[PDB]
C-alpha cells in the first residue's frame, strides 16, 4: 500500500495474508478476503503450486494468539480469465477447513448483484504490499483510502472494460495499491466492492479493481 | 541445498542468513559467514540497498534465543568483481555492532594464502536456499557433501577460471547448492575454502565457488 497508514490491528477481521509458492517454487505474497468459515476471495493471478491463508493477523512476523494458518483445498479460477486483457480477475479459495468465527477472524459482507458502485464514492484499500514502486513489502497491515473514478479516467485515458471493472485512484495524490496487495478488498460503506486487481508499474492512479457486484451470482454459484 | 539433509540445529555458529533489499524493493536471500565479532563474508553478488543478518539461527521463521539480528553498515566488494565473468564474487559485510560470541554464535577460521584445496577434497556447503530446481527456499539450515573438482571439470567443460574459482561436485550425484545459498561458506578439514557463487541453471553439477585461500590477502587488508 502506497500512501497509506497502519492499520489499527484486528480492526478489518476478514483480512486473509496468502503465502504462495508459485510453480517455479517462489514465495509469493497476495491478499485476501474471507467470504465464509470456509471460502477466500482473492485474485485469480495469485494462483499457485501450493497456498497458506493466515488470518487473524496484523504482523505476519509475529506469532499473535489470534492468527490461524490453514492451507487451501481449491484454487477456483473465473472460467474466463483471459490472462492477457486482465479480465476477470477473480479466484475463490477454498479452505482445507472451516475458520473459527472469532473476533479477529471474521466475514465481510459482499454486495447484493444490484449494488453498483458510483464514481465519487470514497473507499478504503488494504494489504501487505509494497509501500513504494522501490520499497518493499510490509510485515504489517496498511490502509488507504481511495475515490472511485468514472469511466473517463480509465478508458480513453488508459485502458478498461467498466461492468466488470473499477477504475479506482484519482491522480491527484500518489495513493495506490501496489505489489503483493493484489487480490485484497476495496471496502466501501464496509462492504467488498472491489479487488485488487492491476494497474501502472509506475503505481501512477487510477488502479483497475474487479468489480464484485457483478460476479456476486458467480460467487454464489460456486459457493453453493 | 538440492540433495542434502537439515543440520543439526545450531551447530554450525559461523552461519549468517542475510535478508536483503534489492534496489527495486525486493527482498531476496543469501548465505554468508561469520570471520570477526564484526566481519561476515558473503558473495559479491549478494549486493542490495540494505542487509540484515541474523546469526545463531537455524529456525529463521521463529524467534529463537540463540539469534542475533544487526544491520550492516558497510558493504565491501572486491574490487574487481567484474558482472559477465562473474569473478571476483566476494564482498565483506561490515555489520553496525560488533556480535556477541556465544555457544550458537562464532567465527569459522579462514586459509592460510598457502593453503590450496585439492581436487579430490570432501567438503561441506550448507544453506537455506531452494530445495530443488523448481522447489521453495528452506526455512531451516540444510547441508550437503560435495566433492571438490580438478579444473577439467569446469573449463573444457564449460566455463572457469582455476586461480581465483573451485570446480565443486560430481556428475554423479545431484548435490548441489541452489538459489538462496549463494554466498555461503564451503567447509573443508574445519576452514572456510569456498563461497557458493554461480552454477548451471538446472543445477546440474559442477559448480562454482570463489576460493578463499586467494582472497585472504584482501580481506587482511580490508578488514585489519
Amino acid at each position: 500500500i502506497i500512501g497509506g497508514v497502519e492499520s489499527i490491528p484486528h480492526s478489518r477481521p476478514y483480512m486473509a495474508h496468502l503465502d504462495i509458492v508459485t510453480e517455479k517454487g517462489l514465495r509469493v505474497i497476495c491478499g485476501g478476503f474471507l467470504i465464509s468459515r470456509q471460502f477466500v476471495l482473492t485474485a485469480a493471478h495469485c494462483k499457485g503450486r501450493e497456498i497458506t491463508v493466515i488470518l487473524g493477523a496484523h504482523d505476519v512476523r509475529k506469532r499473535e494468539s489470534t492468527q490461524q494458518k490453514i492451507k487451501v483445498e481449491k484454487q477456483i479460477i473465473h472460467e474466463s480469465y483471459n490472462s492477457v486483457p486482465n479480465l476477470h480477475d477473480i479466484m475463490l479459495l477454498k479452505l482445507e477447513k472451516k475458520v473459527e468465527l472469532t473476533p479477529a477472524v471474521n466475514v465481510v459482507p459482499l454486495p447484493s448483484p444490484s449494488d453498483f458502485i458510483h464514481p465519487g464514492a470514497m473507499c478504503w484499500a488494504a494489504g501487505w504490499g509494497k509501500t513504494g514502486v522501490r520499497d518493499p513489502t510490509s510485515y504489517t497491515l496498511r490502509e488507504v483510502e481511495l475515490r472511485i473514478m468514472d469511466e473517463k479516467a480509465c478508458v480513453d485515458y488508459r485502458y478498461y472494460e467498466y461492468k466488470f471493472q473499477v477504475c479506482v485512484g484519482s491522480p491527484t495524490t500518489l495513493r495506490a495499491a501496489f505489489m503483493g496487495d493484489s487480490g485484497g478488498p476495496l471496502l466501501c460503506a464496509g462492504v467488498a466492492h472491489g479487488i485488487v486487481s492491476y494497474g501502472h508499474p509506475d503505481a501512477k492512479p487510477p488502479a483497475i479493481f474487479t468489480r464484485v457486484s457483478t460476479y456476486v451470482p458467480w460467487i454464489n454459484a460456486v459457493i453453493n
